[PDB]
């Protein structure tokens, strides 16, 4: 029940679930999970590695070169690629060992993701390995680190400044930069290029892309969502934590909003300062924070979503999957309420799949009886859900050739959060999208 820090192969024997819990940079990903690769393919486990995004699972896939290891003998594969296949009809090898890194990632695909693993441990078939330096009920927000971190609360800015804030842009190394939201990280970063610094934007969509551009010496901040929380490496000198995120909504459950921005998590803070102090030949680093933090309340979208596909995995007969039991608390909804009728249930997985549409909004979508191509529902909201940009109603060219303004059936504050959201819903409503 209680973490562990080493590896132990009677770890890989059924019914057992181990959380590895080394402080940020001690090895779990480089050190400890090919150890834990070699003793599976040695005792003939049937065996997944699940990484956080497909740039950890390129990095592992490259560590773990020369083992049988298959990316998606051993299987490689993405937590949302994971829950992607368990959601259609191919049903998924019966792996008796998982491992899970940066087990911490709090995305509704891998909320799900725990759920069917420690489902299935608990059955008896399988054995399953959770790493990450700050597992659930973390209240911890400065745990060790290769290199001793100077920590500092500061007033970290929120908007763009045009004067104070030297601290900032005085700095001669590398920064990275925690912001609340992709719209927060355009302000601050056109604030920094603006000064003459060479900026790099991490979101959740373009972080394949631009990560790569970390890897070389040409840059002075990357200013980044969450999403590098989860297992990215940098090669920086210091981290500037705003210690605030945004928070789905569902009001009522009838809209999404976002809420915030409000404090993170113990492990989320945590996270963020580990992206530093990596190095311990490197004294130095430096993690400058703007404020408290506070743990997850009763109302986080994102569990309620994960409760949403795991009643639409199948398991064995009639069962369906609980979540993760350190997680089961933050749900009122109860097991079944959201299973989904086979024709409804493919409408919900292309709606996610297909469109981009956030969970919940994809489940109001298909559960109304909706086919994937009809976007009817994309105009005949009430004038409460009428999409604006520019402070003017968005307006689409349907695919028949009206023009019509955009005000959902159901609103999801997410579809319209940041311009390259909504650009996509725009597409979705339209009935085009975008080269993938
Ligand atoms: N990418 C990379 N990191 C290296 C290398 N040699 C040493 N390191 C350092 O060792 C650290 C430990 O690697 P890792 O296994 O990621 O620790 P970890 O416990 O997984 O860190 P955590 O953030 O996910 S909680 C790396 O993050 C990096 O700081 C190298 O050749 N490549
Ligand atoms: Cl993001
Ligand atoms: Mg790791
Ligand atoms: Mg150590």
């Amino acid at each position: 029940e209680t973490p562990v820090e080493c590896f132990e192969p009677s770890m890989l024997k059924k019914k057992q679930l181990t959380v590895l819990d080394l402080h940020p940079g001690a090895g779990k990903t480089r050190r400890v999970l090919p150890e834990i690769v070699r003793e599976a393919i040695k005792t003939r486990l049937r065996t997944v590695i699940l990484a956080p995004t497909r740039v950890v699972a390129a990095e592992m896939e490259e560590a773990l070169r020369g083992l049988p290891v298959r990316y998606m003998i051993v299987d490689l594969m993405c937590h949302a690629t994971f829950t992607s296949r368990l959601l259609q009809p191919i049903r998924v090898p019966n792996y008796n060992l998982y491992i899970m890194d940066e087990a911490h990632f709090t995305d509704p695909s891998s909320i799900a993701a725990r759920g069917y693993i420690s489902t299935r441990v608990e059955m008896g078939e399988a054995a399953a390995i959770f790493m990450t330096a700050t597992p659930p009920g973390t209240r911890d927000a400065f745990p060790d680190s290769n290199s001793p971190i100077m920590d500092t609360e500061v007033e970290v800015p929120e908007r763009a400044w045009s004067s104070g804030f030297d601290w900032v842009t005085d700095h001669s190394g590398k920064t990275v930069w925690f912001v609340p939201s992709v719209r927060n990280g355009n302000e601050i970063a056109a604030c920094l290029t603006k000064a003459g610094k060479r900026v790099i934007q991490l979101s959740r969509k373009t972080f394949e892309t631009e990560f790569q551009k970390t890897k070389h010496q040409e840059w002075d901040f990357v200013v980044t969502t969450d999403i590098s929380e989860m297992g990215a490496n940098f090669k920086a000198d210091r981290v500037i934590d705003s210690r605030r995120c945004l928070k789905p909504v569902i009001l009522d459950g009838e809209r999404v909003i976002l809420a915030g921005p409000m404090p993170v998590t113990h492990a989320s803070a945590a996270q963020r300062r580990g992206r530093i102090g990596r190095n311990p030949n490197k004294p130095g680093d430096e993690y400058l924070y703007g404020g408290g933090c506070a743990e997850t309340d009763e109302d986080h979208a994102h569990w309620l979503e994960a409760r949403m596909l795991l009643d639409n995995i199948y398991l064995q007969d009639g069962l369906i999957a609980s979540l993760y039991r350190p997680e089961a608390d933050k749900v009122a909804a109860i097991e079944g309420e959201f299973k989904l009728r086979t024709e409804q249930r493919k409408t919900f997985v292309e709606l996610m799949k297909r469109g981009d549409l956030p969970v919940w909004l994809a489940y109001q979508v298909a559960s109304a009886g909706i086919t994937y191509t009809d976007r009817r529902w994309c105009f005949d909201g009430t004038t409460n859900n009428t999409i604006m940009e520019d402070s003017v109603p968005a307006e689409v060219w349907t695919r028949h050739g009206e023009k019509r303004v955009l005000k959902p059936r159901w609103m999801d504050a997410r579809v319209c959060s940041d311009h390259a959201a909504l650009k996509s819903f725009k597409e979705f409503a339209a009935g085009k999208r975008a080269a993938a």
